[PDB]
């Protein structure tokens, strides 16, 4: 079981085995639910939350794709999301705000069961590199799952390329887009070094991830060109470095992809260092970065 | 609301305000369920399920797709269908079984999450005119994306874009298109459309393998009817003497217009309206030859 | 220039220097037309046109697809297609109805446009009556996704897409073009659907993105009528490669026997004897030599 | 019907009701001819004519793509289209020029109908001298007609047959209630609009969608001149509707169209819901640009006076 | 070291160890040959070719895909075959024919180096409890990108990764997609499924047209089983009753296993063991309405 | 045949017609060999072979998207490269490096056949195109990042097409419909003064047009990557390719339509003398590219 603790549900928290829905929620059923994953990290200051307002925003944008209405400003949600922190005295934590579709119907069409519930809970939350291997399931197309928000049903295309990876021994799934290019890991987005240079892949059918933007500062701040490129399974098994990112993955390098080694096949110089310096900028050590961090206390 | 009453959750019925699970639920979360359409029409011998056997191994064959265990023997549900009508004294009804990964951690693989928390739920449950549908601008997912072949809550996602769209448009229900640019189905529908006296039943693509679907076959065969099992293009649609759609919930829908452009004659034909009445004659037990498909709860 | 004579413009027979319309046509810029290619042939019983019925079925429903609005009834326009060929004293000779979208705006949606301007003119065809067999080469234009042109219906606009393919297979030193679909399997001709024979037995493609043609049905029921076996399927280029014989038909191509495909000869390397058997058959049916095929001749006179 | 007045056919003008073309021309039964869309605006010094060069040499090059061959030097042209605008006493008007096979022939291929017949007619414009509509912004719908792959019809290229899928998509869009039409690409990424570009606005700044499979507009090209002048950043991007759903802007351009806001799509508002500043600052200046306002855009304008 | 012996090098046999060519070989750098995969098989009556004239008869269809030239009548062929057997001495073997383009010259352009070089070798030549396969994330080449219907030498290097993919996730064999979505074929061989006792053979699309296959579907009529060809998805087969590969070298192989995901119960299934089983009697010569397809090298 | 002599073989020198193979190997019957082209020019010093660090790179690459081992350590291939150059006395030649899986077996799995023979052979050394009716294979049907020979057999029949249409080379789109690269050379094209280079898409990443790119700005061209359609290409004011063997060729024709001014466009004409100037060592700010043999 999970140890979430006390729970913000709809405007007031409640202990976790109180925190339930209907079974004949639309969201149970048809995957109508959009969600977030924030972070929170100790610092000398207490618990910080990383980029706490983009990733609200993004929780309200793919409201909106799904034409969801979130019964909340988010001037509350982000004060329940600090709550969630602090009444469970939490440092380092993940948090996951959900909203869903309830139990008014069951036709397909979710529009008539708006407005939809609003949940918060948290808990508490390399060197080899990650093995990847690339998946049999396809992303989706950006005219059949809307991969900038993220919705519930899409995770169902994650669930099933991450299970594949893990039986066939790898730790992460690398999936393609309908094309054949790289598109994202079943959680993470994608980079690869070649030549000193720094390549993020393109947005395409995947999500913006936080993690991805701040990699991106990070690495111009320290000096490193980057690029971002639409690029192919083979542009990276020939690449120096390959890393991943992500709110949970933070800096992930990649020592392996479909059993080939990258590079020296074991983490690189570049991957290393950004995952410090992210580790520096999230704990609150760079000054720079100090306008994404939200101090719960 | 849903008035559905008593609930039957992982083997025992409880109060439909009983019927919850954590909000930490895989499924809530992630899409990882799989669900079921059944439906009971009032005979003369009382209500009747129809198909129970084939929805019901369907209702297995999707949780094989995500991998999601079902700790119950399929005799088991089938007794719970049974009971979630009777026990709630229903005649004419809709029922829900519903298979979805719990609460045990929230990682998006559904694994460890294993064996999946069930329920069978159930409610109560113009057509000369026809059906008005419009051509969606979201596509059925290809085969390698989303198990169209099952009942994955997640699948809906699609259905549900589309849905709106149709409504949103001032149609009644919403036709998919494959990313080939070919027909697929309907949000929660199959498709078949009438020529020249040959009905055309759609190939399955990357639809569901309609129980519905296969029941008009049969009919129409009975009945005499060529059937052809093709690929279908929307102007082949639009240049057919009809069109109609086939659900558990749509039974045998007449399809009047396509994208604001009328069918045939633009109302209800002949062979759509045969093969509707057949089969309504069939589910409330008027017809010996199909008795094989229903099953009396009393 | 085009020898066409009289032509039926919107409900009465005009000359040809009279059969014109504003260059300021919605279908002049747009695309926006449908139009019907229909064969009319001599006869021991004067001339008889070709499965009129279902070519005119087709010409309303093209219209149908763009929502355009023809303004006469489907008896009238086969009386007007009957008279074209009887008032210029035709005997062999090629019909063409079309119907496009006027002048009243040039706006892109072709609606306020309605009732679309109709007109059926006709000229000199096939006025004499293949061993070698046609050269095609595969075209480097993919035929459009039914999601893309309607493919079932003759819109003009769709015709770039023929012309485009017609072009480079005749600037390659061919005959015709074989457009695969955007997938790559095999789609039809710049203007006609495609037929192979394996081990005895015929097969016709699928419709897919193709438009799906009367003489393509006509084909395969004579060919069920002489007892050979028909399939419909989807095709790859390299499975006609290996085909014993391939051959196109349409109302104009009428029944064209394939003997080459990108340089590579198709069985023997020149018309092959299931292709010329079933050309032999259509031709005598056509020209109402075939007491059981007559059902699809309207006799003018 | 339209009050175009006189019409350059073939070299000469003429009554518009001697405009006329026969009914066996290869472009009215197979979609094969090419045109423009040309802008003439009032100024301080008369009527003057938006990037006519630019407008002439897609022109001709559109005719390239068909093989067709237009038996006029782009001087000739350019110079009709001058006089259509005089001689009719034109002030704000729309110019449609047109090359399209004739009736040599009706095979399908058109090489043997070359040349091209031409001719460029021209129309009255309503001057746009309010604010309500523009400040709602525009409602946009995505279709369900994919625009064409590059290897299935010329996308770069003003090609009349093209037009049926711009068509399709527009009736589509007006019936369900919507102002215009969206597209998406076969692989399913936003393309452009029946008869417009696209752009959206994101966090400051502005994104234009790359050429991919649509026509590379010239209303697009000054936008994103203009927007750089302003100090706005622009980035060319490939983009997916649901990028479009949650961004801060998002506008069209193109000859008919200038610079629209759009508000809403697929029902969905899209940032405030009603046009943006960006947008808005980007058609101010846009409109002060062709009605010679702005002497750093005077080399785009063309005085028929 | 494979254990070839006598190999027929362009019209002559010669010694394992004299049967090279250059390394400026055309089809060693560009993949420009095309090859066969043809059985014998110990028979009452000797040594038993399968099916000898379609191989033979493909052979010479893929050379034509290349527009490759074969110096050789296929009567010559065809000898030269049943020599590799009975100069060799073998029972029960696998033989590989193979035509390749030379050293000429080296620009991609093939034609300067026609006509083709040509050999013979052949060498001696899971079905218990089914094989386990795993969806590639390799798709199978478009027909307009390499000419799936022959077995050109270039094409195999789709094949050879997805079959590596395979063995390397712990699998016996892969089961490839095509760039859509839907099912193709095996790294390999062709596949086919089974549901309430009816067999699907999966249409050629972009696969090989299998002479396993084909023998199948004819074996499987005789013997009374109805059989449909179509379109297939990965969830299709995971629902399935029973799937099995077939091939010249795999011949009728059950497949019990597809993701992870077992297939029916789970082992190798009564239809595809029976199908196997007869195909065994057919190509051994026990089968008297089979003896056309056997070409005895005695 | 071809002129090649002295073949270095799997660590040693032999004459050409000891150069061979068994016709069992698995290359010849799977197309499971890569390879590599690489020049050698005549320059003031001696042959200067161009970029040789970036070709063998690249090499051990393509052998890596196979899972081939190859037996030599890249210093070793170089030497190699180089001595085949010295050993047959060649100025202007074409080298041909080529690494195969062998005969130890013949199932379609070429991992049981590790490590890959090795050799290395070389000989002593605007254009009208057509679009061809093969697409270029998508990124997960062959790794279009490698030359694997099996690779090599969509460039084959779009080369005989285009040859056989009369045209010079074959232009290859990807399946989506969009421009890819020639059968073996990458493209560009030039639009009002600036030069448009293709991204990668399915496409090799050229060395060749690693090189034209900065040539390109160092003379000062505005340089944008893009995706480009064939109209794209028609309506351009220039359009040229570029390779090992090509070099930088100008692009007068495609499909039948001119090319802008329907002959080599000033742009190309420049990129190509100054590529030529750099192979042939004439331009100091390039010497790092060659490698002298002598
Ligand atoms: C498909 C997907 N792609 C990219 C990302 C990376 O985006 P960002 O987190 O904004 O940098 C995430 C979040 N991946 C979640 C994994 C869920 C888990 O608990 O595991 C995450 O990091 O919350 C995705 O789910
Ligand atoms: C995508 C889909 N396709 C086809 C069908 C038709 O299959 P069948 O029901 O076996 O004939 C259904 C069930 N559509 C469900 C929608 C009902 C609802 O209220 O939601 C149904 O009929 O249960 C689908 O969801
Ligand atoms: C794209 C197309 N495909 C198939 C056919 C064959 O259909 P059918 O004619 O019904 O059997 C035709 C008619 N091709 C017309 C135009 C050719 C011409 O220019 O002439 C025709 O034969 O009238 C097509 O235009
Ligand atoms: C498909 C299309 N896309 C983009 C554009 C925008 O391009 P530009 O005009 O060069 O900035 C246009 C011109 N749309 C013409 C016709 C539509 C209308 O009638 O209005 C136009 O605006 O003249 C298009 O037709
Ligand atoms: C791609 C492919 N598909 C289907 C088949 C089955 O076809 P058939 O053999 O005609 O029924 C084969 C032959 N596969 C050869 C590989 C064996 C080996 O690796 O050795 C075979 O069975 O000879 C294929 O290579
Ligand atoms: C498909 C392909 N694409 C692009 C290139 C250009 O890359 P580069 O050489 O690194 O700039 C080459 C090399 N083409 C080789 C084969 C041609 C030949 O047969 O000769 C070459 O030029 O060596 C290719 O084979």
């Amino acid at each position: 079981q999970i140890k979430a603790g006390l729970i913000w549900m709809n405007g007031a928290f409640v202990p976790q085995e109180e925190a339930k829905t209907s079974v004949l929620s639309h969201a149970l059923h048809y995957g109508t639910s959009v969600f977030e994953g924030i972070r929170a990290y100790e610092t000398a200051k207490g618990p910080a939350i990383f980029r706490l307002k983009e990733h609200v925003k993004r929780f309200y944008n793919s409201a909106k794709v799904l034409r969801m209405e979130i019964p909340f400003a988010p001037e509350e949600l982000e004060e329940a999301i600090k709550e969630v922190v602090r009444r469970n005295g939490y440092r380092s934590c993940y948090i996951r705000p959900l909203a869903w579709m309830g139990a008014k119907a069951l036709g397909v069409n979710p529009l008539p069961n708006n407005p939809a519930e609003v949940m918060v809970a948290a808990w508490e939350w390399v060197r080899k590199g990650a093995r990847l291997i690339t998946s049999s399931w396809a992303r989706f197309p950006a005219n059949v799952m809307p991969g900038k928000a993220k919705v519930g049903g899409n995770y169902v295309n994650s669930a099933l390329a991450k299970m594949e990876a893990v039986a066939a021994g790898a730790d992460e799934a690398l999936l393609l887009d309908e094309e054949g290019y790289v598109a994202e890991g079943s959680g993470e987005n994608l980079f690869f070094v070649r030549d000193g240079v720094i390549y993020a892949l393109e947005h395409s059918v995947n999500l913006e991830g936080i993690t991805r933007d701040s990699v991106i500062r990070i690495a111009k701040d320290l000096g490193y060109e980057v690029q971002v490129v639409r690029a192919t399974r083979d542009q990276l098994y020939m690449a120096d470095e390959v890393f991943m990112t992500g709110t949970a993955a933070e800096v992930t390098p990649v020592s392996m992809i479909d059993w080939r080694p990258i590079g020296k096949g074991t983490a690189g110089p570049v991957a290393l260092r950004l995952r410090e310096v992210y580790l520096e900028a999230v704990t609150g050590r760079r000054p720079e970065y100090e306008g994404w961090l939200t101090y719960v206390n």
